């Protein structure tokens, strides 16, 4: 009158092992819990956009009190264009109705992998830029603009250097299926 | 004869895994290039798997991973 | 928990010399 439970069989896990040493460090594993917007391949490494953003203000000679600025229009010319443009050229930036141009060489030259991989550090305050220009125009990226797209709310995920990770939206996360066909 | 007690695990007998001596091969390379100790590559390797999940695994020849 | 980091190895650089004494004067 036990009623008999079916017994549990516990397939036990097979650890990979070289000359007879388990290889991963459980104790360590247990608390390894870095975030997914650090370990990807798209962005670069700290490293690498380090070296990118000093060897800039050395090639432009620019006090690091004053590059925000500049970096804060290269961030908004990369929005308006693709992140492969002609090596050698110009990028516009704006002073109340007039331009004023710097050389592109220095910027898509110390870029290690590349342009796209290295700028994506913006990738996730372009978000906010989008969606403040979009609350008072109709205000589009001429990529996804010219890449058959019509949506207009999607417009906060339609720029070349655009990340994904778990957090976007199921509308923006397929959107890019078809925009990069 | 022999066959009525040849029951290997499932796991051992494929065509993905790699065969021990393959794996043991790589393992200890990778030991002599990196030249870190054996008691601290459990760290190394505890890394690698959760990067490869993160991304694929074909990628760059160059390059770095991060940990 | 240190986390091994590759060490580096810094390959020295090789002075020309000539009888034992540097020739350029760095």
């Amino acid at each position: 009158h036990t009623v008999p439970r079916i017994k549990a069989i516990t397939s036990k896990m097979r650890m990979p092992k070289s000359k007879g040493a388990t290889v991963l460090n459980l104790e360590h594993l247990l608390e390894y819990a870095p975030q997914q917007i650090d370990i990807s391949n798209t962005r670069a490494t700290q490293s690498q956009f380090d070296t990118w953003y000093e060897a800039v203000q050395l090639a432009y000679d620019i006090g690091e009190t004053e590059m925000p600025t500049v970096m804060n229009g290269l961030m908004v010319w990369c929005i308006e264009n693709g992140t492969s443009p002609n090596i050698n050229g110009v990028w516009v930036m704006m002073d109340g109705d007039e331009q004023v141009e710097y050389p592109l060489k220095p910027i898509v030259e110390n870029a290690k992998p590349t342009l796209r991989q290295i700028m994506a550090h913006f990738s996730d305050v372009a978000e906010a830029y989008i969606e403040m220009r979009n609350k008072k125009e109709p205000y589009m990226p001429r990529y996804g603009l010219v890449r058959n797209l019509r949506d207009g709310s999607l417009a906060r995920y339609a720029f070349d250097f655009y990340e994904v990770t778990s957090r976007t939206p199921v509308r923006a996360r397929e959107a890019h299926i078809q925009m990069k066909a």
